[PDB]
């Protein structure tokens, strides 16, 4: 849990303009969380920049969960390896609201990282997701009382987010 150059928010809540992947083999931390869907297929974005860094190791055993215990639901999430990019992977669903998803279930997705006492995290239903970032990141804020690392790959969505907090 070696974090370096995150600039903190609020007691629990901390950001940083950087690639999850990159800081996931820098930090080497004990929890670090996918944008998981439903069945655990990792097509793109956050979660297949994850399964690539771990050579398809994580959806071989994403499908093998799946199998054995089913999907999760939206707002939902499981506990998985991490392989090389933590100890463990906390794989949780934020609502895709582009595909008609209840943002109100972004608030049940940040709950799930209070079963664990630090974690790398991306910011929950941005991008094709479709969620307002600044509205993710006053969710994660107001839900969250573990410790986590927000890693936002993206200068200008970062600058905006900050900018909004500091206001
Ligand atoms: C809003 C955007 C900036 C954000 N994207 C990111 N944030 C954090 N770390 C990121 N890594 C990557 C990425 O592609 N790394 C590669 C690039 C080469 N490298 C060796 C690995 C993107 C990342 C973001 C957050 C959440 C969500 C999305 C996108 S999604 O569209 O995948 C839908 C789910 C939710």
């Amino acid at each position: 849990n070696s974090f370096s150059g995150y600039l903190k928010l609020t007691d629990n809540v901390y950001i940083k303009n950087a690639d999850i992947v990159e800081e996931a083999k820098k930090v080497k931390p004990t929890v670090v969380v996918n944008a998981a869907n439903v069945y655990l297929k990792h097509g793109g974005g956050v979660a297949g920049a994850l399964n690539k860094a771990t050579n398809n190791a994580m959806q071989v055993e994403s499908d093998d969960y799946i199998a054995t215990n089913g999907p999760l639901k939206v707002g939902g999430s499981c506990v998985l390896s991490g392989h090389n990019l933590a100890k463990h992977c906390l794989h949780v669903v934020g609502p895709n609201v582009n595909k008609g998803e209840d943002i109100q279930l972004l608030k049940s997705a940040y709950e799930n990282f209070n079963q664990h006492e630090v974690l790398l995290a991306p910011l929950l239903s941005a991008g094709i997701f479709g969620a307002d970032p600044i509205h993710s990141l006053r969710v994660c804020v107001d839900t969250v009382r573990t410790n986590v690392y927000l890693a936002v790959f993206d200068k200008n969505l970062y600058d905006k987010l900050v900018s909004s907090f500091l206001e």
